[PDB]
């Protein structure tokens, strides 16, 4: 009896609405553990106000610090303080509440390995760092999830947009599917759209993407997947709005140039 | 004009059934990046004896160290003696040919961290490694690729099982995948069909897995993509036979917990 599922009707009594929310926090959270570079547990707290960890991810883009499998673990709330707090007031571990409705429903634990041995802070895992700061946030505002097997992971290719639409960072592997799609100029610095429009070979989804990218700036839109052809490639695209206390700080976008994985 | 494709037609007189195989290589060469935790680069040798990348990969599982985009790079032979050379008599940088019919018809150079910046090789990272060998090896061979966008990624639950078909690693995500699916027991040291057969929800399922994996061990089946459900867990399975010099030297396989993500 293992699953979210199972472990959530056992020693919960959230609402199908929460534990809706739950289900979707685990089905996009490895997103977060590949950027955060992170271990991170799901931990809910029952009537006894003693503690469950009910999923668990790690990180595909360096080293997990939880070998052991920690999933369906019963403790007692005194023995992790924090954890406990976050619940009520509201490995190097952090530690960081899921909200739904106005109600911590779950925490989160971060774990990482000691400070020489991880990824060191090249710019690529500072933007993944940063990303990962926005969506902990958006997390413990009950703002991400909102409400795919193929989507790209963070790895594949990932772009930072600021408020403008315009590209504060782009990682190798995003430039690369870019210069397949037919980009013959850089990408940072530059509005995406205007990048990017000209690049995608039927017209109508050309459009689409461009008022795609617009609406979810403008808080009109949710993030989407989807799959574009241009200059001979075909590229996975999935858009992720990024918002703070109401107000939208840009989006992240990752990106699979899947030319030879769809032949 | 950057594709793979376009790159082959322009510079190379391949045959369309090499062509397709470089295709094929490319389309499944992340899991060679991933358990390598380096970048790899495609070369092929025109006419001219001038030699052009027609390909790149960066590792998902590491940091780069190829940060610029190194496709569509035409460069003199001699300048790359070694590439050169393995087109003829058959960073850290590591060359391997890629074989189709008895020629070498492409050559990989593998780029990775230099030693103390490196993933320090714990038993993952040791078991990743011996598998990136093991298909370096049949790339050399000409055995794989032989002839998906939402397959498991190695990070996501990698297996070795030797010739007999016993579990001689399991990761720690894989282990997580069984317990999801209801394994109470160890994985490493059992036979991988009898740890999973009982899980299986679906009697037919449950056969159809069994004789997939004989069958793979035998050299009577190609490696199989499916999607089982176990226990209240979804999970999708990749396998991979493994072969020396004609022989089958048991078998990979990448598993993924969709349990969240299917929903
Ligand atoms: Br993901
Ligand atoms: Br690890
Ligand atoms: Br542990
Ligand atoms: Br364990
Ligand atoms: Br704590
Ligand atoms: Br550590
Ligand atoms: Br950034
Ligand atoms: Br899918
Ligand atoms: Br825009
Ligand atoms: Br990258
Ligand atoms: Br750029
Ligand atoms: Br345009
Ligand atoms: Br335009
Ligand atoms: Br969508
Ligand atoms: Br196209
Ligand atoms: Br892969
Ligand atoms: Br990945
Ligand atoms: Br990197
Ligand atoms: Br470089
Ligand atoms: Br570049
Ligand atoms: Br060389
Ligand atoms: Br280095
Ligand atoms: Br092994
Ligand atoms: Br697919
Ligand atoms: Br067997
Ligand atoms: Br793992
Ligand atoms: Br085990
Ligand atoms: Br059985
Ligand atoms: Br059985
Ligand atoms: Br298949
Ligand atoms: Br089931």
């Amino acid at each position: 009896m293992s699953t979210l599922g199972d472990l959530l009707a056992e020693h919960t009594v959230l609402p199908g609405s929460a534990v809706d929310h739950l289900h979707a926090v685990v089905g996009e959270w490895q997103l977060l553990a590949d950027l955060s570079f992170a271990d991170y547990l799901m931990w809910v707290r029952r009537d006894d106000g003693v503690l469950v960890c009910v999923a668990q991810c790690r990180p595909n883009t360096g080293p997990t610090v939880v070998h052991t499998d920690a999933v369906g673990t019963v403790v007692a709330a005194n023995s992790m303080p924090l954890v406990a707090a976050t619940f009520s007031g509201g490995h190097s571990v952090e530690v960081s509440p899921v909200r739904f409705g106005d109600q911590v429903v779950a925490v989160l634990t971060r774990h990482q390995p000691e400070l020489a041995a991880r990824r060191r802070s090249g710019h690529l895992e500072t933007a993944y760092r940063l990303c990962a700061t926005d969506l902990l946030r958006m997390l413990a505002e009950g703002t991400f999830p909102d409400a795919s097997r193929s989507s790209p992971r963070a790895g594949d290719g990932f772009i930072r947009l600021d408020v403008d639409g315009v590209v504060s960072y782009a990682s190798p592997n995003a430039l690369s599917a870019y210069h397949r799609m037919g980009l013959t100029t850089e990408l940072e610095g530059v509005n995406l759209i205007d990048a990017t429009r000209p690049l995608i070979s039927d017209p109508f989804e050309a459009h689409e993407v461009d008022e795609h990218v617009q609406d979810l700036l403008a808080g009109d839109g949710k993030g989407m997947r989807m799959e574009v052809d241009a200059g001979g490639a075909t590229v996975l695209l999935r858009t992720l709005p990024l918002v703070v206390a109401g107000r939208n700080v840009g989006a992240a976008i990752l990106i699979r140039d899947v030319t030879e994985v769809k032949r």
